[PDB]
Protein backbone atom coordinates (compact mmCIF):
# COMPACT_ATOMS: atom_id res chain seq x y z
CA UNK A 1 0.00 0.00 0.00
CA UNK A 2 0.64 3.78 -0.81
CA UNK A 3 -1.28 6.63 0.99
CA UNK A 4 -1.53 9.78 -2.22
CA UNK A 5 -3.02 11.85 0.91
CA UNK A 6 -1.50 10.07 4.84
CA UNK A 7 1.83 10.35 3.25
CA UNK A 8 2.07 13.39 3.44
CA UNK A 9 0.66 14.05 6.90
CA UNK A 10 3.07 14.46 10.12
CA UNK A 11 2.04 10.67 10.99
CA UNK A 12 4.12 7.31 11.00
CA UNK A 13 4.72 5.12 8.36
CA UNK A 14 2.56 1.71 8.26
CA UNK A 15 5.02 -0.88 9.75
CA UNK A 16 7.97 1.84 11.06
CA UNK A 17 8.40 0.83 15.00
CA UNK A 18 8.28 3.23 17.14
CA UNK A 19 10.41 3.26 20.27
CA UNK A 20 10.65 7.28 20.66
CA UNK A 21 7.54 9.93 21.89
CA UNK A 22 6.81 13.51 20.46
CA UNK A 23 5.71 15.39 17.90
CA UNK A 24 6.00 14.35 14.18
CA UNK A 25 7.48 17.79 12.58
CA UNK A 26 7.80 21.00 14.67
CA UNK A 27 5.10 23.27 15.55
CA UNK A 28 4.25 26.08 12.54
CA UNK A 29 4.86 29.46 13.43
CA UNK A 30 3.25 31.18 10.28
CA UNK A 31 -0.31 29.52 8.95
CA UNK A 32 -1.89 29.90 5.55
CA UNK A 33 -4.54 32.21 6.28
CA UNK A 34 -6.59 31.01 3.00
CA UNK A 35 -8.87 28.26 3.39
CA UNK A 36 -8.18 25.22 1.40
CA UNK A 37 -9.70 25.63 -2.56
CA UNK A 38 -12.84 23.16 -3.14
CA UNK A 39 -13.25 21.77 -6.35
CA UNK A 40 -15.36 24.09 -8.58
CA UNK A 41 -19.16 24.60 -7.83
CA UNK A 42 -18.93 23.90 -3.69
CA UNK A 43 -18.53 26.22 -1.13
CA UNK A 44 -17.15 26.20 2.66
CA UNK A 45 -19.74 27.51 5.27
CA UNK A 46 -19.59 27.42 8.80
CA UNK A 47 -22.78 25.75 10.15
CA UNK A 48 -24.63 27.55 13.20
CA UNK A 49 -25.80 24.67 15.66
CA UNK A 50 -27.77 26.71 17.74
CA UNK A 51 -29.82 27.41 14.38
CA UNK A 52 -32.29 24.80 14.55
CA UNK A 53 -32.37 25.02 10.68
CA UNK A 54 -28.86 24.00 10.32
CA UNK A 55 -28.57 21.64 12.89
CA UNK A 56 -31.60 19.27 11.23
CA UNK A 57 -29.39 20.00 7.74
CA UNK A 58 -26.49 18.19 9.81
CA UNK A 59 -28.83 16.00 10.71
CA UNK A 60 -30.16 14.99 7.49
CA UNK A 61 -26.16 14.47 5.98
CA UNK A 62 -25.47 12.22 8.81
CA UNK A 63 -28.92 10.09 8.96
CA UNK A 64 -28.47 9.83 4.81
CA UNK A 65 -24.62 9.56 4.37
CA UNK A 66 -22.24 8.99 7.74
CA UNK A 67 -20.83 5.57 8.56
CA UNK A 68 -22.75 1.96 7.68
CA UNK A 69 -21.73 -1.47 8.95
CA UNK A 70 -19.31 -3.56 6.61
CA UNK A 71 -22.40 -5.21 4.93
CA UNK A 72 -24.63 -2.40 4.18
CA UNK A 73 -27.35 -3.17 6.15
CA UNK A 74 -27.17 -0.54 9.03
CA UNK A 75 -26.38 3.40 9.69
CA UNK A 76 -26.06 5.38 12.21
CA UNK A 77 -28.70 8.05 12.99
CA UNK A 78 -27.47 10.36 15.41
CA UNK A 79 -30.06 12.89 16.74
CA UNK A 80 -30.10 16.69 16.59
CA UNK A 81 -29.51 16.78 20.59
CA UNK A 82 -27.20 14.43 20.18
CA UNK A 83 -25.25 16.21 17.74
CA UNK A 84 -25.49 19.31 19.91
CA UNK A 85 -24.29 17.38 22.98
CA UNK A 86 -21.58 15.79 20.92
CA UNK A 87 -20.36 19.51 18.96
CA UNK A 88 -20.80 21.93 21.62
CA UNK A 89 -18.63 20.77 24.67
CA UNK A 90 -16.61 23.08 26.64
CA UNK A 91 -14.41 25.24 24.72
CA UNK A 92 -15.94 24.55 20.92
CA UNK A 93 -15.21 27.01 18.50
CA UNK A 94 -18.10 27.90 15.71
CA UNK A 95 -15.05 27.64 12.87
CA UNK A 96 -14.43 24.38 14.15
CA UNK A 97 -18.36 22.98 12.58
CA UNK A 98 -16.87 22.84 9.10
CA UNK A 99 -19.32 22.27 5.82
CA UNK A 100 -19.74 21.99 2.66
CA UNK A 101 -22.46 23.40 0.22
CA UNK A 102 -23.33 23.49 -3.42
CA UNK A 103 -23.09 26.79 -4.31
CA UNK A 104 -26.47 27.20 -6.36
CA UNK A 105 -28.76 24.93 -4.08
CA UNK A 106 -26.98 25.16 -1.19
CA UNK A 107 -27.21 21.47 -0.38
CA UNK A 108 -25.28 20.45 2.59
CA UNK A 109 -22.76 17.49 1.10
CA UNK A 110 -19.87 17.65 3.58
CA UNK A 111 -18.73 18.61 6.70
CA UNK A 112 -16.17 17.33 9.34
CA UNK A 113 -15.54 18.73 13.00
CA UNK A 114 -12.69 19.28 15.93
CA UNK A 115 -13.59 19.79 19.54
CA UNK A 116 -10.72 20.39 21.85
CA UNK A 117 -9.44 18.15 24.34
CA UNK A 118 -6.36 17.35 26.80
CA UNK A 119 -5.11 14.14 26.18
CA UNK A 120 -2.95 12.14 27.97
CA UNK A 121 -0.89 10.21 25.99
CA UNK A 122 1.77 7.79 27.92
CA UNK A 123 3.93 10.16 30.10
CA UNK A 124 2.57 13.81 28.21
CA UNK A 125 -0.51 15.70 28.83
CA UNK A 126 -1.14 17.63 25.69
CA UNK A 127 -4.09 19.85 24.51
CA UNK A 128 -5.36 18.41 21.46
CA UNK A 129 -8.54 18.36 19.10
CA UNK A 130 -10.56 14.95 18.18
CA UNK A 131 -11.75 14.80 14.57
CA UNK A 132 -15.11 13.27 14.36
CA UNK A 133 -17.80 13.43 11.98
CA UNK A 134 -16.08 14.01 8.76
CA UNK A 135 -18.52 12.68 5.71
CA UNK A 136 -18.88 13.12 1.90
CA UNK A 137 -22.34 12.80 0.18
CA UNK A 138 -22.67 9.58 -1.38
CA UNK A 139 -22.81 11.24 -4.84
CA UNK A 140 -19.56 13.05 -4.06
CA UNK A 141 -17.57 10.20 -2.94
CA UNK A 142 -14.03 9.31 -4.37
CA UNK A 143 -13.41 12.24 -5.81
CA UNK A 144 -11.05 13.47 -3.35
CA UNK A 145 -13.15 15.41 -1.23
CA UNK A 146 -11.80 14.17 1.81
CA UNK A 147 -8.30 15.47 1.63
CA UNK A 148 -9.51 18.47 1.39
CA UNK A 149 -11.76 18.48 4.13
CA UNK A 150 -8.65 17.26 6.68
CA UNK A 151 -6.57 19.77 5.39
CA UNK A 152 -8.91 22.35 5.91
CA UNK A 153 -9.87 21.86 9.53
CA UNK A 154 -6.15 21.77 10.18
CA UNK A 155 -5.68 25.21 9.43
CA UNK A 156 -8.27 26.00 11.63
CA UNK A 157 -7.02 24.21 14.19
CA UNK A 158 -3.54 25.26 13.57
CA UNK A 159 -4.59 29.15 13.63
CA UNK A 160 -5.99 28.04 17.65
CA UNK A 161 -2.55 27.36 18.41
CA UNK A 162 -2.98 23.20 18.31
CA UNK A 163 -0.60 21.23 16.56
CA UNK A 164 -2.07 17.26 17.48
CA UNK A 165 -4.96 15.26 17.46
CA UNK A 166 -6.85 12.49 18.23
CA UNK A 167 -9.53 10.39 16.14
CA UNK A 168 -10.65 6.96 15.50
CA UNK A 169 -11.36 5.21 12.40
CA UNK A 170 -12.58 1.72 11.03
CA UNK A 171 -10.33 2.03 7.81
CA UNK A 172 -6.45 1.26 8.44
CA UNK A 173 -4.51 4.32 7.73
CA UNK A 174 -0.86 4.94 9.06
CA UNK A 175 -0.37 4.75 11.73
CA UNK A 176 -3.04 3.14 14.50
CA UNK A 177 -1.86 3.78 18.08
CA UNK A 178 -4.56 1.23 19.23
CA UNK A 179 -6.93 -1.08 17.36
CA UNK A 180 -10.23 -1.93 19.22
CA UNK A 181 -12.77 -4.73 18.30
CA UNK A 182 -16.75 -3.73 19.12
CA UNK A 183 -18.64 -6.36 21.15
CA UNK A 184 -22.21 -6.38 21.25
CA UNK A 185 -25.19 -8.00 23.96
CA UNK A 186 -28.00 -8.42 22.86
CA UNK A 187 -30.87 -7.09 24.93
CA UNK A 188 -33.70 -7.58 22.26
CA UNK A 189 -32.66 -10.89 20.36
CA UNK A 190 -36.17 -11.29 18.46
CA UNK A 191 -35.37 -8.16 16.72
CA UNK A 192 -32.17 -8.49 16.28
CA UNK A 193 -32.50 -11.58 14.83
CA UNK A 194 -35.27 -10.38 12.69
CA UNK A 195 -33.73 -7.94 11.25
CA UNK A 196 -30.04 -9.36 10.41
CA UNK A 197 -28.47 -7.58 12.94
CA UNK A 198 -27.77 -11.23 14.66
CA UNK A 199 -27.81 -14.39 13.35
CA UNK A 200 -29.99 -17.93 14.87
CA UNK A 201 -27.19 -19.44 16.68
CA UNK A 202 -25.02 -22.92 16.54
CA UNK A 203 -27.93 -25.03 16.92
CA UNK A 204 -30.10 -22.90 19.94
CA UNK A 205 -33.69 -22.25 18.69
CA UNK A 206 -35.34 -18.77 18.85
CA UNK A 207 -36.83 -19.67 22.38
CA UNK A 208 -33.61 -21.00 23.84
CA UNK A 209 -32.05 -17.75 22.54
CA UNK A 210 -34.15 -15.39 24.48
CA UNK A 211 -33.82 -17.08 27.28
CA UNK A 212 -30.31 -17.16 27.03
CA UNK A 213 -29.93 -13.20 26.57
CA UNK A 214 -33.09 -12.97 29.33
CA UNK A 215 -32.19 -10.26 32.14
CA UNK A 216 -33.24 -9.83 35.78
CA UNK A 217 -35.97 -6.24 35.53
CA UNK A 218 -34.50 -4.02 38.35
CA UNK A 219 -30.51 -4.05 38.86
CA UNK A 220 -28.98 -6.07 42.01
CA UNK A 221 -26.10 -3.46 42.85
CA UNK A 222 -27.33 -1.35 46.17
CA UNK A 223 -27.67 2.37 45.97
CA UNK A 224 -27.33 2.93 42.31
CA UNK A 225 -29.31 5.60 41.18
CA UNK A 226 -29.07 8.44 38.65
CA UNK A 227 -26.07 10.81 38.48
CA UNK A 228 -27.58 14.26 39.88
CA UNK A 229 -25.41 17.71 40.02
CA UNK A 230 -24.14 17.00 43.85
CA UNK A 231 -22.53 14.16 42.20
CA UNK A 232 -20.13 16.41 39.98
CA UNK A 233 -17.17 16.96 42.15
CA UNK A 234 -16.73 12.49 42.84
CA UNK A 235 -17.99 11.72 39.39
CA UNK A 236 -14.63 14.21 38.09
CA UNK A 237 -12.46 12.80 41.15
CA UNK A 238 -13.66 8.66 40.69
CA UNK A 239 -13.08 9.61 36.95
CA UNK A 240 -9.55 11.26 37.13
CA UNK A 241 -8.20 8.78 39.79
CA UNK A 242 -9.39 5.44 37.39
CA UNK A 243 -7.73 6.94 34.37
CA UNK A 244 -4.51 6.67 35.36
CA UNK A 245 -4.10 3.24 35.00
CA UNK A 246 -4.26 3.92 30.96
CA UNK A 247 -1.89 5.02 28.38
CA UNK A 248 -4.53 6.96 26.19
CA UNK A 249 -6.50 8.95 27.88
CA UNK A 250 -8.85 12.58 28.30
CA UNK A 251 -8.37 14.80 31.10
CA UNK A 252 -11.59 16.40 31.71
CA UNK A 253 -12.21 19.45 33.77
CA UNK A 254 -15.25 19.31 36.26
CA UNK A 255 -16.84 21.47 33.67
CA UNK A 256 -15.94 19.00 30.94
CA UNK A 257 -17.16 16.27 33.27
CA UNK A 258 -20.40 17.85 33.83
CA UNK A 259 -21.36 18.15 29.88
CA UNK A 260 -20.24 14.40 29.36
CA UNK A 261 -22.02 12.77 31.98
CA UNK A 262 -24.70 14.51 33.27
CA UNK A 263 -28.09 12.51 32.04
CA UNK A 264 -29.60 14.15 29.32
CA UNK A 265 -32.99 11.55 27.96
CA UNK A 266 -32.21 9.83 25.21
CA UNK A 267 -28.40 11.23 24.58
CA UNK A 268 -26.27 9.96 27.95
CA UNK A 269 -26.82 7.96 30.78
CA UNK A 270 -25.01 7.85 34.44
CA UNK A 271 -25.45 6.32 37.21
CA UNK A 272 -23.85 6.31 40.75
CA UNK A 273 -23.50 3.54 43.35
CA UNK A 274 -23.88 5.54 46.47
CA UNK A 275 -23.31 3.49 49.57
CA UNK A 276 -24.38 2.66 52.81
CA UNK A 277 -22.51 6.29 54.09
CA UNK A 278 -23.97 8.33 51.28
CA UNK A 279 -20.87 8.03 50.06
CA UNK A 280 -20.44 7.62 45.66
CA UNK A 281 -17.54 4.51 45.32
CA UNK A 282 -18.45 3.91 41.38
CA UNK A 283 -20.33 4.90 38.04
CA UNK A 284 -21.40 3.35 34.81
CA UNK A 285 -22.51 5.01 31.75
CA UNK A 286 -23.80 4.48 28.50
CA UNK A 287 -24.59 7.36 25.52
CA UNK A 288 -27.61 6.78 23.26
CA UNK A 289 -27.26 5.85 19.80
CA UNK A 290 -29.36 4.43 17.35
CA UNK A 291 -29.34 3.26 13.34
CA UNK A 292 -31.39 3.19 10.63
CA UNK A 293 -32.06 -0.10 9.28
CA UNK A 294 -32.07 0.21 5.38
CA UNK A 295 -34.76 -0.18 3.00
CA UNK A 296 -37.03 -2.67 5.45
CA UNK A 297 -40.56 -2.20 5.03
CA UNK A 298 -41.27 -3.20 9.22
CA UNK A 299 -38.28 -1.91 11.42
CA UNK A 300 -37.15 1.25 10.54
CA UNK A 301 -34.70 1.61 13.08
CA UNK A 302 -32.29 0.08 15.68
CA UNK A 303 -32.01 1.24 19.64
CA UNK A 304 -28.42 1.01 20.46
CA UNK A 305 -26.48 1.82 23.64
CA UNK A 306 -22.86 2.49 24.00
CA UNK A 307 -20.70 1.64 26.55
CA UNK A 308 -18.94 4.85 28.10
CA UNK A 309 -16.59 5.46 30.79
CA UNK A 310 -17.66 2.65 34.16
CA UNK A 311 -15.38 3.34 37.28
CA UNK A 312 -15.42 1.12 40.03
CA UNK A 313 -13.80 1.20 43.49
CA UNK A 314 -16.11 -0.83 45.64
CA UNK A 315 -18.54 -2.63 43.08
CA UNK A 316 -16.78 -5.36 40.71
CA UNK A 317 -17.15 -3.86 37.30
CA UNK A 318 -18.66 -7.27 36.47
CA UNK A 319 -21.70 -6.49 38.34
CA UNK A 320 -21.73 -2.71 37.56
CA UNK A 321 -21.93 -3.98 33.90
CA UNK A 322 -24.60 -6.71 34.78
CA UNK A 323 -26.59 -3.73 35.94
CA UNK A 324 -25.84 -1.22 33.00
CA UNK A 325 -27.25 -4.20 30.67
CA UNK A 326 -30.31 -4.45 32.69
CA UNK A 327 -31.03 -0.36 32.77
CA UNK A 328 -30.70 -0.38 28.88
CA UNK A 329 -33.29 -3.18 28.82
CA UNK A 330 -35.67 -1.56 30.41
CA UNK A 331 -34.68 1.86 28.89
CA UNK A 332 -35.86 -0.45 25.35
CA UNK A 333 -32.54 -0.80 24.02
CA UNK A 334 -32.12 -3.53 21.44
CA UNK A 335 -28.23 -4.08 22.07
CA UNK A 336 -25.61 -2.87 24.23
CA UNK A 337 -22.22 -2.04 22.87
CA UNK A 338 -18.73 -2.17 24.21
CA UNK A 339 -15.25 -2.38 22.85
CA UNK A 340 -12.45 -4.30 24.68
CA UNK A 341 -10.66 -1.37 25.87
CA UNK A 342 -9.81 -0.70 29.03
CA UNK A 343 -10.52 -3.56 31.49
CA UNK A 344 -13.60 -4.49 29.52
CA UNK A 345 -12.46 -7.48 28.21
CA UNK A 346 -12.67 -8.70 32.06
CA UNK A 347 -16.74 -8.88 31.52
CA UNK A 348 -17.17 -9.44 27.91
CA UNK A 349 -17.44 -12.83 27.72
CA UNK A 350 -18.83 -13.69 30.91
CA UNK A 351 -21.75 -11.09 30.16
CA UNK A 352 -22.58 -12.62 26.83
CA UNK A 353 -21.41 -10.07 24.50
CA UNK A 354 -20.39 -12.00 21.23
CA UNK A 355 -17.68 -10.33 18.98
CA UNK A 356 -18.84 -7.70 15.88
CA UNK A 357 -17.26 -7.73 12.69
CA UNK A 358 -14.47 -4.99 11.59
CA UNK A 359 -12.16 -3.23 14.26
CA UNK A 360 -12.15 0.18 15.72
CA UNK A 361 -8.11 1.60 14.86
CA UNK A 362 -7.05 5.03 17.60
CA UNK A 363 -5.12 7.66 15.66
CA UNK A 364 -2.94 10.34 16.67
CA UNK A 365 -1.83 12.96 14.64
CA UNK A 366 1.45 14.99 15.17
CA UNK A 367 2.91 12.20 18.19
CA UNK A 368 5.29 9.18 17.42
CA UNK A 369 4.87 6.87 20.23
CA UNK A 370 4.73 3.29 20.46
CA UNK A 371 1.10 1.66 19.81
CA UNK A 372 -0.40 -0.03 22.97
CA UNK A 373 -3.08 -2.87 23.61
CA UNK A 374 -6.79 -2.36 24.01
CA UNK A 375 -6.95 -3.20 27.44
CA UNK A 376 -4.22 0.35 27.97
CA UNK A 377 -6.82 2.43 25.73
CA UNK A 378 -8.87 5.03 27.92
CA UNK A 379 -10.69 6.88 25.77
CA UNK A 380 -13.91 6.95 24.15
CA UNK A 381 -15.55 8.83 21.57
CA UNK A 382 -18.86 9.51 20.11
C1 LIG B 1 -3.56 19.36 14.52
C2 LIG B 1 -4.97 19.24 13.87
C3 LIG B 1 -5.06 17.99 12.94
C4 LIG B 1 -6.54 17.81 12.61
C5 LIG B 1 -6.75 16.67 11.53
C6 LIG B 1 -6.41 15.29 12.05
C7 LIG B 1 -6.59 14.14 11.00
C8 LIG B 1 -8.08 13.84 11.02
C9 LIG B 1 -8.35 12.68 9.99
C10 LIG B 1 -9.83 12.31 9.78
C11 LIG B 1 -10.50 11.65 11.02
C12 LIG B 1 -11.95 11.34 10.68
C13 LIG B 1 -12.56 10.61 11.89
C14 LIG B 1 -13.93 10.20 11.52
O1 LIG B 1 -14.85 10.97 11.39
S1 LIG B 1 -14.24 8.55 11.14
C15 LIG B 1 -15.86 8.56 10.36
C16 LIG B 1 -15.61 8.77 8.86
N1 LIG B 1 -16.88 8.90 8.13
C17 LIG B 1 -17.50 7.88 7.47
O2 LIG B 1 -17.07 6.73 7.40
C18 LIG B 1 -18.83 8.28 6.84
C19 LIG B 1 -19.16 7.60 5.48
N2 LIG B 1 -18.01 7.79 4.57
C20 LIG B 1 -17.69 8.93 4.01
O3 LIG B 1 -18.38 9.96 4.24
C21 LIG B 1 -16.51 9.03 3.08
O4 LIG B 1 -16.22 7.69 2.53
C22 LIG B 1 -15.26 9.65 3.71
C23 LIG B 1 -15.52 11.14 4.03
C24 LIG B 1 -14.95 8.89 5.00
C25 LIG B 1 -14.04 9.54 2.77
O5 LIG B 1 -14.44 10.21 1.56
P1 LIG B 1 -14.33 9.47 0.12
O6 LIG B 1 -14.54 7.95 0.38
O7 LIG B 1 -15.10 10.21 -0.88
O8 LIG B 1 -12.78 9.50 -0.14
P2 LIG B 1 -11.96 10.68 -0.92
O9 LIG B 1 -11.66 10.17 -2.34
O10 LIG B 1 -12.61 12.02 -0.67
O11 LIG B 1 -10.58 10.52 -0.14
C26 LIG B 1 -9.78 9.37 -0.07
C27 LIG B 1 -8.75 9.61 1.04
O12 LIG B 1 -9.42 9.67 2.32
C28 LIG B 1 -8.77 8.69 3.17
N3 LIG B 1 -9.80 8.27 4.12
C29 LIG B 1 -10.89 7.53 3.85
N4 LIG B 1 -11.58 7.34 5.01
C30 LIG B 1 -10.94 8.04 6.00
C31 LIG B 1 -11.20 8.27 7.35
N5 LIG B 1 -12.31 7.81 8.03
N6 LIG B 1 -10.33 9.04 7.98
C32 LIG B 1 -9.22 9.55 7.37
N7 LIG B 1 -8.95 9.37 6.05
C33 LIG B 1 -9.85 8.65 5.37
C34 LIG B 1 -8.41 7.56 2.19
O13 LIG B 1 -7.53 6.69 2.87
C35 LIG B 1 -7.79 8.43 1.10
O14 LIG B 1 -6.46 8.86 1.43
P3 LIG B 1 -5.18 8.08 0.92
O15 LIG B 1 -5.42 6.62 1.16
O16 LIG B 1 -5.16 8.42 -0.56
O17 LIG B 1 -4.01 8.53 1.66
MG1 LIG C 1 -14.82 12.67 -2.39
Amino acid sequence: RSYQFWDTQPVPKLGEVVNTHGPVEPDKDNIRQEPYTLPQGFTWDALDLGDRGVLKELYTLLNENYVEDDDNMFRFDYSPEFLLWALRPPGWLPQWHCGVRVVSSRKLVGFISAIPANIHIYDTEKKMVEINFLCVHKKLRSKRVAPVLIREITRRVHLEGIFQAVYTAGVVLPKPVGTCRYWHRSLNPRKLIEVKFSHLSRNMTMQRTMKLYRLPETPKTAGLRPMETKDIPVVHQLLTRYLKQFHLTPVMSQEEVEHWFYPQENIIDTFVVENANGEVTDFLSFYTLPSTIMNHPTHKSLKAAYSFYNVHTQTPLLDLMSDALVLAKMKGFDVFNALDLMENKTFLEKLKFGIGDGNLQYYLYNWKCPSMGAEKVGLVLQ
